[PDB]
């Protein structure tokens, strides 16, 4: 039960120069977007910081307020700091510790030209979000947007869940389906509420990390990145023919390991996947020696 700093609003302006909309890499601000707001890069009382400002007004407001409320309550390695927040002027907006790394997203596509992540680094990272997820899991949160957007890295490279604007806590529906589609679970697409489907969204985002491939992509077959579980299942490909060829120090064993944790997280039936316990330990187990 954390109590947040307050900025105003002309400080956030000032700082993140006017909230410049172009990208960082034209000398402009921009970090990010969502479906919810746009990420500039700020600085405040000599730290760098992340500022996000949000874009019905009723929803949104719910959301800035659910984010405060569980970001108060979930602090822990794997989980993006939250620093404080602005309400007073023309837009609501979240600050947060800088991820000089930005998103998982954004590294798995080498946005912007940077380095491929290593096989050693996607290790640690897919340990670290599982480590995040269960800690949320512990503390009776369900995140709904698990995704690699959401899925930020550090001056290290250590994963950190952010955008907690849609987690709930507590099999219960809802009649305002939220999430994002390429990543959802059959039942969180049906209005069902719970954890189980965190553990989907999870299998998707393994899937992304050990092929480097999106989620969705329209000029693809298959177009859903989570088909290519069926086309493993049914012989008719390996994980090999898809495993990311922008890495030096992938081996087919942990690999191997990796693959499995994520199929066994995108079965179809709720009641047949791991919980995050499961899911840890296999991840552990994946790397140890
Ligand atoms: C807003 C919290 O922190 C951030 C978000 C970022 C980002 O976000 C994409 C989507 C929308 C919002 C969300 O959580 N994921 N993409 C790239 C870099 C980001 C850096 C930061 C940062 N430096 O803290």
């Amino acid at each position: 039960d954390t109590r947040f700093h307050s900025f105003s609003f002309y400080e956030l302006k000032n700082v993140t120069n006017n909230f410049d909309e172009r990208p960082i890499s034209v000398g402009g601000n921009k970090m990010g977007e969502g479906g919810f707001g746009v990420v500039y890069k700020g600085y405040v009382n000599n730290t760098t910081v992340a500022v996000k400002k949000l874009a019905t007004t009723e929803e949104l407001k719910q959301q800035f307020d659910q984010e405060i409320k569980v970001m108060a309550k979930c602090q822990h390695e794997n989980l993006v700091e939250l620093l404080g927040f602005s309400s007073d002027g023309d837009d609501l907006c979240l600050v947060y510790v800088y991820m000089p790394n930005g998103s998982l997203l954004d590294r798995l596509s080498c946005l912007d030209g940077t380095p491929p992540l290593s096989w050693h680094m996607r290790c640690k990272i897919a340990q670290g979000a599982a480590n995040g997820i269960n800690f949320l899991h512990e503390n009776h949160h369900i995140h709904r947007d698990i995704k690699s957007a959401n899925i930020l890295l550090d001056e290290a490279f250590t994963a950190k869940i952010s955008d907690f604007g849609l987690a709930r806590a507590s099999t219960v529906m809802t009649s305002r389906i939220v999430g994002t589609t390429a990543y959802m679970a059959p039942e969180a697409l049906r209005g069902e509420i719970t954890p189980k489907s965190d553990i989907y969204s999870f299998g998707v985002v393994l899937l992304e990390i050990i092929t480097g491939l999106p989620a969705v992509d329209e000029h693809r077959e298959p177009q859903l990145l989570l088909d290519i579980k069926e086309e493993i299942e049914d012989e008719e490909k390996t994980i090999e023919d898809y495993i990311d060829k922008k890495m030096n120090d992938a081996d087919s064993t942990s690999v191997e390991a990796m693959y499995s944790v994520a199929s066994q997280c995108l079965h179809e039936k709720k009641n047949k996947r791991p919980d995050i316990k499961k899911v840890q330990q296999l991840l552990q187990e994946m790397t140890a020696s």
